[PDB]
């Protein structure tokens, strides 16, 4: 049983969601006025804190909590080390709601003990195309289309409870208070992802990694020298040769994205993302925020032909603490972010992403099999990793879809 999640408006079993055919709310309709105006009660030794995610010292406080207590791999070899600059970027997009950043601290010393963050997103999340088809066959098209319009919902991430406070049921409380604050803004859905299985994902995809620094990856035991490299003479030279990349990008026309590229990037991105069942909608302000280059944070390159932007890719940086190891403290990872190709095959565009990342000092490039990420796996030498990333809605009935029908990247 799930003492918490059984109380929530989410489907409860894989069996419930296999039956779902239309997109729509799960819960009773409610109004801002129904929602308690005061924070959810917590123990008197604690207090709720809304950090100011533009005060360097509050960012630093969140930074430390996540550095020491946020997501690790299943073998506790790595832990994400999101940077302060990354956290400010991810938590403060245009029109963000400071109240959706929710922390608990110890009343005494103000030691930060838990956090969860919501940000706004405009998401297309109506009935998927294949259900809309069945709907038509059956005369149920208006039902199928009722929730087609993009919705302003909340994106939740960075849920974290201090290692000392684990399994004390604090995470349900964080989630309830976040839910209250968001509802008080008259928002009734959320989208979130996790590596863990909860009730109940609408989509799940494997991770993929592309070695850029295989000697470092083997040394930290992220990668192995596969047993076929055994009956070879000097494995590490072969491994390095297998993953070697050009020193410079191959697409003439490639350069970093510029603020004046914003309208064209927006158009080619929206045209592309619009083909997926679930995906965000971005204004020019959101394209500038999420895609303009920002040092050590996000890296975005466009292909410009005939003074026109016809393709682009982006990746973002999240270092991980290497937990065991002598020689290394940090793993430097690039994650494929949004992209669009109109003039070249997708593998030729993403090869330049790998070349750039490698040339800028990244050890590995990671992604999940959403978008059309599967279309370049084999040719660019990506391998399936261990985790699955599961996608979830809160308060939204949604049929099970494949991850290749998902166009929302989660930071
Ligand atoms: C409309 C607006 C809606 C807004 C909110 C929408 C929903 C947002 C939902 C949150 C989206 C987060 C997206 C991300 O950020 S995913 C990343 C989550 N963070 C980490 O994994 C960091 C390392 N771990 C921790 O900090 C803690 O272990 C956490 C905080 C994960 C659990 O703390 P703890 O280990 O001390 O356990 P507990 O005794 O306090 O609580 C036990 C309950 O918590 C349920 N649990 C465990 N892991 C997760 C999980 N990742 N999402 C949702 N629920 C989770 C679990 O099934 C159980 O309930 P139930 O099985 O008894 O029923
Ligand atoms: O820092 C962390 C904590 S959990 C996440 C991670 C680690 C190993 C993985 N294998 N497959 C997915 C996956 C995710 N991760 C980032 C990462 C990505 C690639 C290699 C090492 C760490």
């Amino acid at each position: 049983a799930h003492a918490f999640w059984s109380t929530q408006p989410v489907p409860q079993t894989e069996d419930e969601t296999e039956k779902i055919v239309f997109a729509g709310p799960m819960d009773e309709p409610k109004t801002v006025a129904d929602i308690p105006e005061e924070p959810y009660p917590i123990a008197s030794t604690f207090e709720w804190w809304t950090p100011n995610m533009e005060a360097a010292d509050d960012i630093h406080a969140i930074y430390e909590l996540l550095r020491d207590n946020y997501v690790e791999d299943d073998d506790s070899m790595f832990r994400f080390n999101y940077s302060e600059e990354f956290l400010q970027w991810a938590l403060c997009p245009p029109n963000y709601i400071p109240d959706w950043h929710v922390a608990v601290r110890r009343k005494a010393d103000k030691k930060l003990l838990a956090f969860i963050a919501g940000v706004p997103v405009t998401l297309r999340m109506g009935t998927p195309k294949y259900m809309k088809v069945k709907a038509q066959e059956k005369g149920e098209g208006e039902e199928a289309a009722k929730y087609d319009e993009p919705r302003h919902i909340c994106e939740i991430n960075f849920l974290c409870v201090h290692k000392q406070l684990r399994e004390k049921r604090l995470a349900p409380i964080l989630i309830k208070e976040a839910t209250r604050r968001v509802n008080r803004t008259n928002v009734w859905q959320a989208v979130y992802t996790a590596g863990v299985l909860l009730p109940t994902p609408y989509a799940s995809g494997q991770y993929f990694h592309r070695s850029l620094n295989p000697e470092k990856l083997v040394e930290i035991r992220f990668s192995g020298i596969p047993a076929q490299y055994q009956k070879f003479q000097n494995p590490m030279a072969m491994l390095k040769r297998n993953y070697q990349l050009p020193s410079a990008p191959k697409n003439s026309g490639l350069r970093e994205m510029k603020p004046s590229d914003v309208p064209q990037v927006r158009r080619i991105l929206m045209n592309y993302l619009d083909s997926f069942d679930v995906g965000p909608v971005f204004s020019d302000a959101e394209i500038s925020h999420y895609l303009l280059p920002r040092d050590g944070v996000v890296f975005t390159y466009v292909v410009e032909n005939d003074k026109k932007v016809t393709d682009f890719f982006s990746f973002y940086r999240i270092p991980s603490t290497v937990i065991g190891n002598s020689n290394y403290n940090l793993l430097n990872a690039a994650y494929v972010h949004y992209y669009a190709a109109t003039s070249i095959p997708l593998h030729q565009l993403i090869l330049d992403l790998l070349i750039v990342a490698h040339s800028r000092g990244f050890d590995v490039c990671n992604m999940v099999e959403i978008l059309d990420n599967r279309s370049f796996v084999e040719q660019l030498k990506f391998g399936a990793g261990d985790g699955h990333l599961r996608y979830y809605f809160y308060n939204w009935a949604y049929p099970k879809i494949k991850p290749s029908q998902v166009a929302l990247v989660m930071l």
